[PDB]
This record gives structure tokens, sequence and C-alpha cells, in this order.
């Protein structure tokens, strides 16, 4: 709640479990990792006055999934912007304090309606915090690529685990 | 629609753009594939009787998304079964002879309840066509591991375009 804006090493970091520790919230590591970095962080303001996130992922025309989606036709997948979103919402819920490792647990409406082609420059995510609660944050988020909206998910859920070896 | 099964090359010549041919359906190459083959496929049956596919994901504990997603804690990432189900989609307008390039559109409702773990051996999509028409697909799907229902996504829809150097 105090540290506002995070670098790429600060996700990385996350990443290995060293920013909230054992048993808590870790974002991805590469090649699943969607953030570049968090711009913004708060527990306040968003559309619904319960906090919100921007964050960013650099493009340039090597990263990994250009190449092979598809062949001859490179577009970012929209699956991989909504894990973006998915991602930032289980950062919140850990940067937040609360314990457990994240699951997304889905969401209400996903609409695709542009493309982040190789020779885009940034993409960025808006996610605004909804509700948070097991523990679990929904949220709506935006992506956009070079200050073009192209995504958008409603209801976004993220839950926290303390125990995922007893299902 | 006269061929109701796809191998894994089968699959990877889709990928290529040599199944239904240039300007036409793709599914992703690996390492964004996630379909290992096609077991069934029809244009009839499915809840809503207007067609449904049945497809497999073999799991093996080195499937690159595991080592990343999470480090120390592997769990096969939702997005990527959410996404099998957006490729299976596109496949099928593809295999009905439609002409175009797929583009996922976004989603109605998905739901992740469930883990495919690096122990698990098999994962199981089924789609179901709900609708055809742009052309575009909606259709409901579930993901399943070895037997178990995990996720679940109503009102898929894909999209494909003869055009999209032109936004
Ligand atoms: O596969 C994800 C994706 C979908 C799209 C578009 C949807 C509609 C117009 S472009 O851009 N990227
Ligand atoms: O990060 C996606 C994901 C979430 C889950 C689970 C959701 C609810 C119980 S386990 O499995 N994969």
């Amino acid at each position: 709640t105090k540290q506002h804006a995070f670098t790429r090493e600060d996700l990385l970091r996350c990443s290995r479990g060293e920013l909230f520790g054992p048993g808590n919230a870790q974002l991805p590591a590469p090649n699943m990792l969607m953030i570049d970095r968090i711009v913004h962080i708060s527990d306040v303001g968003g559309k619904y006055g319960k906090g919100e996130l921007v964050a960013e992922l650099d493009i340039n025309p090597d990263l990994w999934f250009f190449a092979c989606h598809f062949e001859g036709d490179p577009v970012m997948p929209g699956c991989l912007g909504l894990d973006a979103m998915w991602q930032l919402v289980g950062f919140y819920l850990g940067w937040q304090g609360n314990p457990g490792r994240g699951r997304a647990l889905g969401s209400g409406e996903v609409k695709f309606f542009g493309q982040v082609l190789p020779t885009a420059k940034k993409v960025t995510y808006n996610i605004h915090i909804k509700r948070t609660i097991l523990v679990l944050a929904i949220a709506d988020g935006t992506v956009s690529v070079d200050g073009r909206e192209i995504y958008s998910a409603e209801g976004l859920r993220v839950g926290l685990f303390t125990s995922t070896d007893s299902f």
C-alpha cells in the first residue's frame, strides 16, 4: 500500500516469490509475464473508487509470440493481453497484504476489437478494482496500444489460496 | 466438412497455412498451439445441435508454461486453456469452408474452477457451436483434465477477416 510504482526488476523479484514472500502472490516469470512495469497502483480512484493500476508492456518485433501467432501474420494473442489483466489483479491482492497464491477465476465479458502488431511501441493496461473480499478480487480492465483501446474485460476475478494441494 | 478427425501433423500443417490455404484460417504454431489433436469435429450434434468439436492436449511435466507459471507452483495458465477454445472455434470456421484469417473476438463468461498440474495426463476440450454468421462463430466450451471439468466459457466469439491491414 506504500509503494506506488514497480520496475521490471521488482516484477521479476515478484515472480521469484521475493516481493511478497513464501506462499504469497507471484507474477508469472517470462515468457508468461505480460507486464514490463507498473507505472501506478493505488487503492483509491479507478472507475469504482476502490483502486486502480496502470501498467505497461513494451513491444518490439522479436517478442516470442509474434513468430508463432501466426506464421506470416504476426499479432499479439488476445489471451495474453487478457492474462496481463489477471496478472495485475493478482498482484493487487498481494500488494494489499493478503496471503496466498494466485489463481485466475475467470471473467464476465471479454472483447477483442483491435490488434497489437510487431510495429507497435507500447501496450498500456488499465485495471479498475471493483470489489475485494476465500480472498478474491473483482475488476474491470482495458488494454490499449499506442493510445488506441483494443481489448476490454468486465468482472475479471482472481483468488488467493493458502492451499492448492488438497483439491 | 468431410474429414472428421485431425492428427498433430494436420494441425501443424494448418499452422503453416497449408491445410486451408493462403489467406485462410491458421492455428497458432508452438508454443501458442494448445491442441495436440482433434478427435472429433462435426457440423451436427453439440448442445445446440449446430456442431461440436472434441480435442485433446497431452500433458507432461516439461511443457514450457509449467516452469514459469509459477516458479515453485506449476499450473497450466487458464488463459491458455481458454485460448485452446478460441483456436478450436477458429479452426471450425476454416473447416466449414469460410475464407479469411482468424481473430478471437472475446467471450461471454469465463470460469476457472480446477487445476491442470504437471502430473496430469490429458486435457480434453469440448466445443459446442451455437451460431455461425463479416464471418463469425459463437460457441460454448469446457476444458477437462483426466475426466474432471475445470474451465468453462460461454459465448466464445471468433471472426474471419480477409483484410487486417487497413484498421
Ligand atoms: O487473437 C487476438 C486478437 C484479435 C484481434 C482483433 C479483433 C477484431 C479486430 S482485430 O486482434 N488480436
Ligand atoms: O491462473 C488460472 C487457474 C486457476 C485455477 C483454479 C481456479 C480455482 C481453483 S483452481 O486453475 N488455473
